[PDB]
């Protein structure tokens, strides 16, 4: 009995050890797992941030080549225009130094025959460009080049049309009025393609384009010219002009409509009229042109004094060609038939037509006299009917136009000419450019930009690389308690 008693409270006590143990057992597998899933949520963070960091590195090392590639240019560019500078420099002075003592040559003629009264160099090379591109836009019509063909091949140009000539101040606008006239784009026009080998009254067998319009009162046209090869402003080159022409609501053609031909040369100018093929008297059709020059990066070119030719102002008996309401400073050729007088620039004085005609010196048009056919664009004393305009400023403006001599003055001021009637009707259209060309003579250019001392780029940001995380090791497994051993009776 002692014994047995003995052995069951062994028993008891081995049973009680057991579940002990086992309990102790199931809460340090269970800390095991807490620990099991912490390393495994470490890992996965690490892991994944890992690829992460691996992405943005590659990123970051992706991109900094990138900036090394343009970088490199830019310094090679950097360097090359340092190294250039002096070479700039020099050319520079060395025309200043040319310009200087030609100008101080010119002081002592500037009361001649042909010189500006006021000696001044050209900053303002803009004389001929061929190649140029013309875009437009407006708010009138644009013409189809096949109405203004057809225009051109009936009524009063007909004759020259038909003799293979493009005669502008002989079409009869009457025919690009019909709605069937109007394009939904410019179409150029003029003796080329097709008509290659044609003359015209602009440049007489040298090829010439045009973009048509049709414009009422207070309408205009803007063209962007493109492409420029040989025009600078104090040695810059000009890349584009912006030219907005406007019809001046001032005009009294007695039509109300006016056809507008301007030339992909932007030297060339424009052709206007409202002549619809009879004569009007007290007539007169004005053109507003306003336009800006820019650079190669596109910025507006502030002038500073920048010489406007205003040429071939050609006065009649009975008409006026005149330039008006303009920005700048009108600045007079010695010896020319063009003068200022009330804002308005125009032969003041005289006539300019035919020699011995209302005091005109010389003949417009070559014939047998010793300086006639001034108004040509070679002609040696085309300064005679010339003079020009100081201009400064980004935005320029002036009015050019054509007006019957009776609007301007009193019959009873005007010249006589035998024979002739100075209330003639005239025709309400004109041909006018307004470039650099200045007509005077011996007038120095300016080809030498003054050089401005490089940018030095800056080198890109070095990359910045994070380093990847080692994965944490696995935690060690607990020693679990043994069990007890069953006890014996
Ligand atoms: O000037 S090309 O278009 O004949
Ligand atoms: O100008 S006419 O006399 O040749
Ligand atoms: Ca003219």
């Amino acid at each position: 009995a002692a014994n047995e008693a003995d052995y069951q409270a062994k028993l008891t006590a081995y049973q009680t050890e057991l579940a002990r143990v086992q309990k102790a057992n199931a809460d340090a597998k269970a800390a095991y797992e807490a620990a099991v899933a912490a390393n495994n949520a470490a890992n996965a963070a690490l892991t994944a941030e890992n690829t992460a960091i691996k992405k943005r590195n590659a990123d970051a090392k992706a991109d900094y080549e990138a900036k090394l590639a343009k970088y490199q240019a830019d310094l090679a560019k950097y360097q090359k225009d340092l190294a250039d500078y002096p070479v700039k420099l020099k050319a520079y002075e060395d025309e200043q130094t040319s310009i200087k003592a030609a100008l101080a040559e010119l002081e002592k003629h500037k009361n001649e025959d042909g010189n500006l009264t006021e000696p001044s160099a050209q900053n303002l090379v803009y004389d001929l460009e061929p190649n140029a591109n013309l875009s437009l836009t407006t708010d009138g019509k644009f013409l189809k080049a096949s109405a203004v063909d057809d225009a051109f091949s009936k009524s009063t140009s007909k004759a020259k049309y038909d003799q293979k000539i493009l005669q502008l101040d002989d079409l009869d606008i009457t025919n690009l009025e019909q709605s069937n006239d109007v394009a939904s784009s410019m179409e150029l026009y003029g003796n080329f393609g097709d008509k290659a080998g044609w003359s015209t009254t602009v440049s007489n067998n040298s090829q010439v384009k045009w973009g048509s319009v049709l414009l009422e009162r207070g309408q205009s046209a803007t063209a962007t010219y493109t492409n420029l090869q040989n025009s600078y402003y104090n040695g810059k080159k000009i890349s584009k002009i912006v030219y907005k022409y406007t019809v001046d609501p001032k005009s009294k053609f007695q039509g109300q409509k006016v056809w507008l031909g301007i030339f992909t040369d932007p030297t060339l100018g424009v052709f206007a009229s409202a002549y619809t093929g009879q004569v009007e008297k007290n007539t007169s059709i004005f053109i507003k042109n306003e336009f800006t020059f820019y650079d190669e990066d596109g910025k507006p070119i502030n002038f500073d004094n920048a010489l406007l030719s205003v040429a071939s102002l050609n006065r009649e008996h009975n008409s006026i060609e005149m330039a008006k309401d303009y920005s700048g400073k009108f600045v007079k050729i010695s010896g020319s038939s063009i003068g200022e007088k009330n804002g308005m620039i125009y032969a003041t004085d005289t006539l300019n037509f035919k020699q011995g005609e209302g005091g005109s010196r010389w003949t417009m048009y070559k014939n047998s006299q010793a300086g006639s056919g001034w108004d040509s664009s070679d002609a040696p004393n085309s300064w005679y009917g010339a003079g020009a305009i100081k201009m400064s400023g980004p935005n320029n403006y002036v009015t050019v136009g054509a007006t019957s001599a009776t609007n301007v003055m009193p019959v009873s001021d005007m010249p006589v000419v035998p024979g002739k009637d100075n209330t003639d009707g005239k025709k309400p259209n004109i041909w006018y450019s307004l470039n650099g060309k200045i007509r005077a003579v011996n007038v120095p250019k300016v080809t030498k930009e003054k050089p401005t001392p490089p940018v030095k780029p800056t080198a890109p940001t070095k990359p910045t690389y994070e380093t990847e995380k080692p994965l944490k090791p696995a935690p060690v497994a607990p020693n679990y308690e043994k069990e007890p051993t069953p006890p014996t009776r």
